[PDB]
């Protein structure tokens, strides 16, 4: 109970576009806030948009906090991280552009991150995917998973991760780069294909189509 | 309701010495936490001592947050201020070395700070007090109040106050110096002589003697 801090990345921009009357960011915001495990939500957003969340503060069963976004996604995470409760035992990082994450999937990834130290929701990639070299030739082989959010990580591990990133200088080029640099295991919790990220005009449509089905 | 953020200055050090079994800092901590007006307490303390407060987190009706102290009292306040809720309408700064503040006095100073923008609990000075010049001669005259805490201030005013202090460079030498520099009025709410600050060995004794009377 109340052991999880959520860092909600929400920094109109796509995540504030209404989906059946409700700004996209609020769907996942509410799904987390209903979970007894979740103590607090740190929303990382431009101050312009804070009222979208703060309107619901006395109606939700979590503490709401805010953090200013950074230039890169990892900067926004770090800013978020600085606001979580000092004794939270797990941090749950979520992209607000994924409004359709199911409670049941969040529960799974929370359990796996608690168990392993670091877990991310993933689905099996449907496309044929190949590594290609700098001569544009296929790197051959004789299973790939697409990562979603949440990403759930013990805060001490995330902090050592940042310390390593900051000090060395090492690059974040994809969304699981910090934990990779540690030699700590990262579990992939199987999610749902419905947990789409809303990027395009077209995605907005897909999300409405899924909220009605 | 839940419009007030308390900045509790608690950065053994005197404020952690037991008074009938309970570290001094917890007396005012609990008095504020029982007040419906109070949304959150930001405790400004060395991380060593955080557990003293965090033990009571699920038993109190406020959000608990922490801030790292600074070198001067005003630095500790500013650190505190950076952690309060973005829409809190009043900040209540209290010295944890004043464990005996009465709820009724806190209520008064909250009302006065809300009304005026800035209020502090005070009592009439009992001693004969004189201004003295640099030749050690009395500066003559043909009513003085001793300030206590809480100090209650609208956060926007406290922030402009800090902006002015930081930029100009002006000195804080006493405990109402920031608001003085503004030309905004500061109301003195009459408190109680029992609201002692625990400094000496002897004070510790006085506080026990007052908790029993
Ligand atoms: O923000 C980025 O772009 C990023 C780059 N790397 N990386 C990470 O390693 C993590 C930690 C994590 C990965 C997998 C499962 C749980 C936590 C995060 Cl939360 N963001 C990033
Ligand atoms: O920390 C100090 O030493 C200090 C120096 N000046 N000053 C202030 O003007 C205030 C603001 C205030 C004063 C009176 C009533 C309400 C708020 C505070 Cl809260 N601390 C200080
Ligand atoms: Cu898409
Ligand atoms: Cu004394
Ligand atoms: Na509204
Ligand atoms: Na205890």
């Amino acid at each position: 109970e109340k052991s999880v801090s959520v860092i909600l990345l929400a920094g109109m921009p796509k995540q504030y576009i209404p989906l059946l009357g409700q700004p996209i960011a609020l769907y996942s915001f509410f799904t987390f806030s209903r979970m007894p495990e979740v103590k607090e939500i740190v929303v990382v957003c431009d101050p312009f948009f804070r009222d979208i969340f703060e309107e619901y503060e006395e109606s939700i069963d979590v503490d709401l906090s805010f953090a200013i976004p950074g230039k890169e996604r990892q900067d926004s995470v770090y800013s978020g991280l600085q606001e979580i409760d000092v004794n939270s035992e797990l941090v749950c990082i979520h992209d607000s552009a994924r409004p359709l994450v199911n409670t049941e999937d969040v529960e799974k990834v929370l359990k796996d991150g608690s168990a392993v130290g670091a877990a991310v929701l993933g689905v099996p990639a449907k496309a044929t995917i190949k590594e290609v070299n700098s001569d544009s030739l296929v790197v051959k082989t004789l299973t790939l998973w697409e990562m979603q959010t949440p990403q759930v990580i013990k805060p001490e591990l995330l902090k050592k991760g940042f310390e390593l990133v900051k000090s060395e200088g090492l690059e974040v080029t994809d969304d699981v780069s910090i934990v990779e640099y540690l030699k700590h295991p990262v579990y992939v919790s199987q999610g749902s294909y419905t947990n789409i990220k809303v990027t395009t005009p077209d995605d907005l449509l897909l999300a409405e189509r899924i909220l009605s089905e």
